[PDB]
C-alpha cells in the first residue's frame, strides 16, 4: 500500500503512457493542456478508477472522443484532491483505454516556482521549473503520483518562442506553435518508463555547452561555461557508472544548472539531472553531487521504491555507488574518507532530530506525515552504512560490487520494495546465510537511532582534519597566536570542509577563537558553500554578531534547503539576531520556493 497517494494503486490498475500536451502561460503562471493517460486494468470489471491531483483545474475528460463523468473529491491537505473517472466500457484485466485529462495547474503549483526576470541570471526573461519529488507531479497534472508505476511518457510543450523548454526525456524536435506564431513547441519523448515522480519541466533564456558524447550542460548564458567546466568529468563518472551498474539505458545525460532557489542539491531526472548554482565552487570540489545523480541512473531511476517508505533503497544504493565512482577516480582511501565523512552528519542526524525520532528508522511510515517534512539525510548515510557493513562483512568492495550489479539487472524498470531486495541479498549470497543472519535487521531496519555496529573507516585522510580541529578546541588563550595560514598547507577543499564539520560538531567555541580564525584562515573570502556554510554555522553557533548579515545573505541567496533550513534556524536561535531572521523571512516568503517556504515557516514555527 502506497500511503501518499488518493489515486487507484498498483493492483487495480496501472498508466503505461502518458502525452502531455501543454502550453506555459507567464502571465497567469500556469500550465494549460491535455494529459492522455494510457491506463490498463489489472482487474476483470473495472468501471471507474481514481487520479492524483492538487490544486488542479479540470475542464472535462475525453474517452474515445465522447466527455466521461468524473469527480473531485475533497483536499486531504498535502496528498490533494482525488479524482475518479467514470469509464465508458467496463474493462476486462489488461484491457486499455485512454484517457484525455484537459487540465490547468495553479499558480500555487507546489511543484512549480516561477521566476520573474528580476529573479534570473540575464534579467531579460523569465523561469520555470519542477520540483515533483516526491508527489508533487500530482501538481502538475493528474496521475496515480506513485513510485509503484512506470510509465513512458510523451510531450510538446509550447513556450514563448525566445524561450527554452527542456524536459526529463530525449529531445525530439521544435518548431514554431501554428496556433501561435508568437510560440514555439519542443517536442519530448521518454522511451524508459519511469515514476511519475521523474516526471521535469525546465522553460527560460537556456543556452547549452557540449561537454561529453552524450552530455549537455544547461543553464542561463551567465552560467553556462562556469558550469561546462565545473562538470567536466561527467563522462568520466558515466563509465565508471556504466562498469560499475551496467548500460546507462537512457541515452543522452544532460545536466541542467538552475536559478539560486533550486531547493537541493540535485534531481536525478532522467535525462537531465537539476543540481544547484552552489556546486560551481570553480575546483570541480563539489562534483560528488554529479556522481551521485549519474549513479541514480541504475539505484532509484532504474530500480525504483514502490512506495515512499523503502526511499532509502534509492539513495542508500546511490549514495553507495557515488563513493564508489570517487573511489575509482581518486583512489580507496578517498572513498573511505568520505565515507567516514557520513558517518559524521548520521550523527549531527541523529543528535538533532533524537535517538529516538521515527525518522531516524531506515525503514518509516509515512502515513500522515508530508514527505517533504520527512526528508533528511538518514536514508542517504544510514542507508549507505549498512550497504558498506554488509560490503566487509561479506568479503570486501569487489565481491558486494558483484551483488549490486546482479542487483539492478535483476530489479530493472521495477519497483520494489525493502523485502524484495532483503530476499535478493540472501539469494546472491546463499553461500553466506550464516554471515547474513549475523545482522540484526530488525535495528538496521526499524530501529532508530544510529546503526547497530559501526563499519570500519580508513583514516589515512581524515587525521589531518582531526589534528588541527583537537588543537583548535583545547587551545588556550596562549595557543591563539601559533595558528597561521600554514596550517592549511597541505589540505584539501574536502579535508579543509571535514576540519569544520569536525569544529561544528564542538560547538559553541571562544568567540575569541572565531575571530582568531577568520584572522589566520580569511574562511569568509572562501566562495565554496560547503566550506561557508559549515564557517557560518560555527560562527552563529559561537555567537558571533558579525557573522549575522553574512549567514542571512548566504540564507537568502540561494535557496538549496540544505544550508538554508539550518543556517535559518541557527540564525533563529541567536537571540541578537533571532528578530531580523523572522523577519528576512517573511521578507522573502513569497518569492522563495514554494517547498522551500513551507519548510522554513515551519522551521522558525512562522504562521
Ligand atoms: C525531493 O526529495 C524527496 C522528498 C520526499 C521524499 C519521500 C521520502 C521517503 C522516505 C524518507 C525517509 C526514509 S528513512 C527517513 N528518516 N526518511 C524521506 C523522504 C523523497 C525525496
Ligand atoms: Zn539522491
Amino acid at each position: 500500500v502506497d500511503t501518499c497517494s488518493l489515486a487507484s494503486p498498483a493492483s487495480v490498475c496501472r498508466t503505461k503512457h502518458l502525452h502531455l500536451r501543454c502550453s506555459v502561460d507567464f502571465t497567469r503562471r500556469t500550465l494549460t493542456g491535455t494529459a492522455a493517460l494510457t491506463v490498463q486494468s489489472q482487474e476483470d470489471n473495472l468501471r471507474s478508477l481514481v487520479l492524483d491531483t492538487k490544486d488542479l483545474t479540470i475542464e472535462k475528460v475525453v474517452i474515445n472522443g465522447q466527455e466521461v463523468k468524473y469527480a473531485l473529491g475533497e483536499r486531504q491537505s498535502y496528498k490533494g484532491s482525488p479524482m475518479e473517472i467514470s469509464l465508458p466500457i467496463a474493462l476486462s484485466k489488461n484491457q486499455e483505454i485512454v484517457i484525455e485529462i484537459s487540465f490547468e495547474t495553479s499558480p500555487k503549483s507546489s511543484a512549480l516556482q516561477w521566476l520573474t526576470p528580476e529573479q534570473t541570471s540575464g534579467k531579460e526573461h523569465p523561469y520555470l521549473f519542477s520540483q515533483c519529488q516526491a508527489i508533487h507531479c500530482r501538481a502538475i497534472l493528474p496521475c496515480q503520483d506513485t513510485p509503484s508505476v512506470k510509465l513512458t511518457y510523451t510531450a510538446e510543450v509550447s513556450v514563448p518562442k525566445e524561450l527554452v523548454a527542456l524536459m526529463s526525456a530525449i529531445r525530439d524536435g521544435e518548431t514554431p506553435d501554428p496556433e501561435d506564431p508568437s510560440r514555439k513547441i519542443y517536442k519530448f519523448i521518454q522511451k524508459v518508463p519511469i515514476p511519475c515522480y521523474l516526471i521535469a519541466l525546465v522553460v527560460g533564456a537556456l543556452e547549452s555547452r557540449q561537454i561529453g558524447p552524450r552530455t549537455l550542460v544547461w543553464s542561463e548564458k551567465e552560467q553556462v561555461e562556469k558550469s561546462a567546466y565545473e562538470f567536466s568529468e561527467t563522462e568520466s563518472m558515466l563509465k565508471i557508472a556504466e562498469d560499475l551498474g551496467g548500460p546507462y539505458v537512457w541515452g543522452q545525460y544532460d545536466l541542467l544548472v538552475l536559478p539560486p532557489s533550486f531547493p537541493y542539491g540535485g534531481m536525478e531526472n532522467p535525462c537531465l539531472t537539476f543540481v544547484t548554482p552552489t556546486l560551481l565552487a570553480g575546483d570541480k570540489s563539489l562534483s560528488n553531487v554529479i556522481a551521485h545523480e549519474i549513479s541514480h541512473s541504475w539505484t532509484g531511476n532504474l530500480v525504483t521504491n514502490k512506495t515512499w517508505d523503502h526511499f532509502w533503497l534509492n539513495e542508500g544504493h546511490t549514495v553507495y555507488l557515488e563513493r564508489h565512482i570517487c573511489g575509482r577516480l581518486f583512489g580507496e582511501k578517498f572513498r573511505h574518507f568520505n565515507a567516514l565523512g557520513g558517518w559524521g552528519e548520521l550523527q549531527n542526524s541523529v543528535k538533532t532530530f533524537g535517538e529516538t525520532h521515527p525518522f531516524t528508522k531506515l525503514v518509516v511510515d509515512l502515513t500522515d506525515i508530508d514527505p517533504d517534512v520527512a526528508y533528511s539525510s538518514v536514508p542517504y548515510e544510514k542507508g549507505f552504512a549498512l550497504l558498506f557493513y554488509l560490503e566487509q562483512l561479506l568479503g570486501g568492495p569487489e565481491i558486494f560490487l558483484g551483488f549490486l550489479k546482479a542487483y539492478v539487472e535483476k530489479f530493472s524498470y521495477k519497483s520494489i520494495t525493502t523485502d524484495d531486495w532483503k530476499d535478493f541479498l540472501y539469494s546472491y549470497f546463499k553461500d553466506k546465510v550464516d554471515v547474513l543472519n549475523q545482522v540484526d535487521w530488525n535495528a538496521w531496519l526499524y530501529s532508530p537511532g544510529l546503526p547497530p555496529i559501526k563499519p570500519n573507516y580508513d583514516m589515512t585522510l581524515t587525521n589531518a582534519c582531526i589534528a588541527l580541529s583537537q588543537r583548535w578546541i583545547t587551545a588556550k588563550e596562549d595557543d591563539l597566536n601559533s595558528f597561521n595560514a600554514t596550517d592549511l598547507k597541505d589540505l584539501s577543499s574536502h579535508q579543509l570542509n571535514e576540519f569544520l564539520a569536525q569544529t561544528l560538531q564542538r560547538a559553541p567555541l571562544p568567540l575569541g577563537h572565531i575571530k582568531r580564525m577568520q584572522e589566520v584562515y580569511n574562511f569568509n573570502a572562501i566562495n565554496n558553500s560547503e566550506i561557508r556554510f559549515r564557517w557560518l554555522r560555527l560562527c552563529i553557533q559561537s555567537k558571533w554578531e558579525d557573522a549575522i548579515p553574512l549567514a542571512l545573505k548566504m540564507a537568502t541567496e540561494q535557496g538549496r534547503m540544505k544550508f538554508t533550513r539550518p543556517l535559518f534556524k541557527d540564525l533563529a536561535a541567536f537571540d541578537k539576531s533571532h528578530d531580523q531572521a523572522v523577519r528576512t523571512y517573511q521578507e522573502h516568503k513569497a518569492s522563495m520556493h514554494p517547498v522551500t517556504a513551507m519548510l522554513v515557516g515551519k522551521d522558525l514555527k512562522v504562521d
